[PDB]
């Protein structure tokens, strides 16, 4: 009954008798499944998750150069040196400047220079290794049991949670009162050669080869030191145009640059390892059964707890409380023409039943286009509601 309220919803009906039905579950999408003399079920894909992914490589996208230090030598005085050359946190370059009398040298010539600066990463991006094997799916199956709260109940408590693993693709969940439903799901979108690149609160799924060939400073997955970066040269530039001085320049944030490069790519919503992303399944309904197909018809009177409300798909919802005594019993329900002669429209919440008089029931039905009578219960106290469904 979760689907009631969700705009991206499909009403999949299986050719009655058939022991299977094919559905496509995805994020932000709900599915309602029906079959003759079988219970109506609601399916949602709650979460997609990677179980322990290996950090392939971490790249620096924004850097900072500090501690700029220069050692020079007069012509003929040798090559200059700093310890920073040994220190891996620094990026160094040797060059030549014009030396002579007016800048401290007894001789006139090309005096050797050396400049070192501290490479500090400010923003970086991990790309975690995904294998289709360690990819888990979380499906919620909610039967149409009229349960008082069930209507668009986001919490989940009402439905049976199920995990689809590529190691355990076939799962048989026992639905309390309806029997078992075997679910056979197939992973679709390759994930073998795919890196799940994580930026900030933004993340995507990208090619292994594309990732690995980025012109940026990087660190191997294994590294948790985070001090000295491979390829600093990709963000650092040394300038000496007039042999007067050597200038060290940062290449500017690559954050927005990256977002633009990632336009064509598969964007995914991410939060604490979970990717809220086209998972195609087969449903075995042979082992499913209607709760109450052998219960007798309610004879009592019914009260209207929640007024008829129309869903975005033309369907209607009614919440009613039983005031009789026969419970557990089948609630009588009918949609007829104004002249109460023709049976019209269909019932989504098939075989509506009362379990307890105290607990109200929610019924979803598809009214016909135009005027109809929604008749819930039996005479006396028979509820005769009127509906309009314009074209
Ligand atoms: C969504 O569902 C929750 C709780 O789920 C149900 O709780 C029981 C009442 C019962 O129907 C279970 O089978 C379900 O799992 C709703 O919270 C309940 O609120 C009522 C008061 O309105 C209270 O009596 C219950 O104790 C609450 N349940 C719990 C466990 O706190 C919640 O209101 C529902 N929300 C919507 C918008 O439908
Ligand atoms: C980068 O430069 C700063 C100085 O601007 C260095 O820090 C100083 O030296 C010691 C640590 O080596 C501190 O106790 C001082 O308090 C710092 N002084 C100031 C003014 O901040 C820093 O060590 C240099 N970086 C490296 C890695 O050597």
């Amino acid at each position: 009954m979760r689907c009631i309220g969700i705009s991206n919803r499909d009403f999949v009906e299986g050719v009655s008798g058939g022991s299977w039905v094919d559905i496509v579950l995805e994020h932000g999408s709900c599915v309602t499944t029906m079959a003759k003399n079988k219970p109506t079920l609601d399916f949602e894909l709650i979460k997609t998750e990677a179980k322990q992914p290996a950090t392939l490589r971490k790249y620096c996208i924004e850097a900072k150069l500090t501690n700029t230090t220069t050692e020079s030598r007069c012509p003929t005085q040798g090559e200059p040196s700093l310890n920073e050359e040994q220190d891996k946190r620094f990026i160094c370059k040797h060059s030549m400047v014009d030396r002579g009398w007016g800048n401290g040298c007894g001789l006139f010539g090309k005096g050797g220079i050396v400049t070192c600066a501290k490479f500090t990463c400010k923003k970086n991006m991990e790309g975690k290794i995904v294998q289709p094997e360690n990819l888990e799916y979380t499906i919620v199956i909610t039967p149409h049991s009229g349960e008082e709260h069930a209507v668009g109940n986001d919490t989940g408590k009402h439905g049976k949670e199920i995990k689809i693993t590529p190691q355990s693709s076939t799962t048989e969940a026992e639905l309390t009162g309806y029997g078992t439903v075997t679910m056979e799901c197939s992973p679709r979108t390759d994930f073998n050669e795919m890196v799940l690149l994580q930026m900030e609160d933004k993340a995507w799924l990208v090619h292994r080869q594309w990732f690995l060939d980025l012109p940026l400073p990087w660190l191997p997955g294994a590294d948790t030191q985070g001090s000295n970066w491979i390829q600093k040269e990709t963000l650092v530039t040394f300038k000496n145009p007039h042999a007067k001085k050597q200038d060290v320049v940062v290449l500017g944030s690559q954050e927005g640059a990256m977002h633009t490069a990632l336009t064509g790519a598969t964007e995914i919503q991410m939060s604490s390892g979970n990717l809220l992303f086209h998972l195609k399944c087969r449903l075995r309904m042979d082992k499913l059964q209607l709760k109450g197909m052998s219960y007798s018809m309610c004879t009592g009177k019914f009260k209207i707890v929640k007024e008829i409300a129309e869903t975005q798909h033309g369907t209607i919802v009614i919440r009613v409380q039983y005031e009789g005594d026969g419970s557990p019993c089948k609630i009588p329900f009918e949609i007829t023409d104004l002249e109460k002669r023709h049976v019209l429209g269909r019932l989504i919440t098939v075989n509506p039943i009362v379990t307890e008089k105290d607990s109200p029931v929610n019924i979803e039905a598809e009214p016909p286009f135009g005027d109809s009578y929604i008749i819930v219960g039996v005479e006396p106290g028979q509820l005769k509601l009127n509906w309009l469904r314009p074209l």
